[PDB]
């Protein structure tokens, strides 16, 4: 298991915890020097759980797919809420059978339905460390509506930083005042697949890709990603998507 508290929390050890993150997924080749996820792990070991404390102490524990880096559920003291979603209900099969009753959410885990049922967009919704203690507290008690701000909140925070260093740079910018993600993590949030995939499809390709992956850069401005060499290759993405779950 992963840990994180944010009693002390700094970007110090928060990029720690990232880095543990990281660590915890399995892989068994890296493409261009970058982990390669799984194309699947059978049973319990498919998932991480990630406990996390908020300010005051208290935990939720999250499972998470360690082949896509997709949070299934989470447990908040005895009870246990999954997403509305094929892969966590198989996920509710593994993961906090103990806990006292079973809650589904009524959305499944994609950012669209996220943001349905919150009312509004990642583009407005502030992201940092005291973010993610807001979203700790929050799913502590059953609220649906608040829930799924939270859980954009900690989508972020957690799986998208270790997906890409430069949004775990945003969250350590961001370790004692929240603010709206910049538009280079969201645009990288909704690339992370076909990153991904034109990573893996580059390798018998001399390192190019087959179809450039359109960007937006720290600057805000429209970038096209056509081989290996860019630094978002180099030095951002830390995790890819198996294509054989693409
Ligand atoms: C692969 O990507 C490279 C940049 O990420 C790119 O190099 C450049 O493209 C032109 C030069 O002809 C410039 O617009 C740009 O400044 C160059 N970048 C650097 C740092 O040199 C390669 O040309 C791309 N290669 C392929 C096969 O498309
Ligand atoms: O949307 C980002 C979000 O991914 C969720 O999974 C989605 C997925 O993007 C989509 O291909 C599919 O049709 O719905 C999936 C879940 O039902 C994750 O659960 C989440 O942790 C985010 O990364």
């Amino acid at each position: 298991d992963v840990s994180f508290r944010l009693s002390g929390a700094d970007p110090s050890s928060y990029g720690m915890f990232i880095k543990d993150l990281r660590n915890a997924l399995p892989h068994t080749e890296k493409v261009y020097n970058i982990p390669l996820l799984l194309p699947s792990v059978s049973g319990a070991g498919r998932y991480l759980l990630m406990h996390l404390f908020n300010y005051d102490g208290n935990t939720i524990t999250v499972a998470v797919d360690v082949t896509n880096v997709y949070i299934m559920g989470y447990l908040a003291l005895t009870t246990s809420y999954f997403f509305n979603e094929p892969a966590a209900d198989l996920a509710s099969q593994y993961v906090f059978r103990s806990a006292r009753r079973k809650i589904t959410l009524p959305y499944s885990g994609n950012y669209e339905r996220l943001q349905i049922a919150a009312g509004k967009p990642r583009e407005k919704i502030p992201i940092g460390l005291p973010a993610l203690d807001t979203a700790i507290s929050t799913l502590l008690h059953y609220d649906s509506t608040a829930a799924a701000g939270a859980l954009l909140v900690l989508i972020q925070t957690t799986a998208e930083a270790a997906r890409f260093k430069y949004i775990e740079q945003q969250i350590q910018e961001r370790a004692y005042r929240d603010e709206v993600p910049s538009s280079a993590t969201i645009s990288l949030e909704n690339s992370w697949s076909g990153l991904s995939k034109q990573i893996q499809l580059a390798q018998g390709n001399n390192g190019v890709f087959r179809t450039p992956t359109v960007l937006v850069d720290s600057k805000g401005n429209r970038v096209q990603i056509t081989n290996v060499t860019s630094n978002v290759v180099t030095s951002n993405i830390q995790l890819l998507l198996n294509t054989k779950n693409i």
